[PDB]
């Protein structure tokens, strides 16, 4: 396991953050399938976290400079509706991640037809 790199105020594990977008509104804010056809329509998004029912969503790209173009492009957005477009960072976009990878493992409970007998999984064991 070579060493990445001596003393040099280093990072941890590289886990694609998917460029966190933090969008925060008003009242405007028509939903995630607005929302989605919005950031969207200014710069293609892999995938847009709308918290449902609620004035915060968390859209994520897959390229950071997408981010950028879109939150700098997003100024024009309160030509129609005062929008917040802000881009998660440090311990802050990497919080934000935690709690989706902890969303993933919960994840492991599937609708549908799975399995037979009672109701208990563990693990698949």
């Amino acid at each position: 396991m070579h060493h990445h790199h001596h003393h040099s105020n280093a990072t941890g594990p590289q886990f694609v953050s998917g460029v966190i977008v933090k969008i925060i509104s008003t009242e405007p804010l028509p939903g995630r399938k607005q929302v989605r056809d919005t950031l969207a329509a200014i710069s293609e998004v892999l995938y847009v976290d709308l918290l449902e029912g609620d004035t915060e969503c968390h859209a994520r790209f897959k390229t950071p400079e997408d981010a950028q173009a879109v939150i700098n492009a997003y100024t024009e957005i309160n030509k129609k509706h005062c929008w917040k477009l802000e881009i998660l960072s440090g311990d802050h976009e990497q919080r934000y991640w935690q709690k989706i990878l902890v969303d993933r493992q919960a994840k492991l409970n599937q609708p549908r037809e799975k399995k037979r007998g009672t109701e208990k999984l563990i693990t698949k064991a």
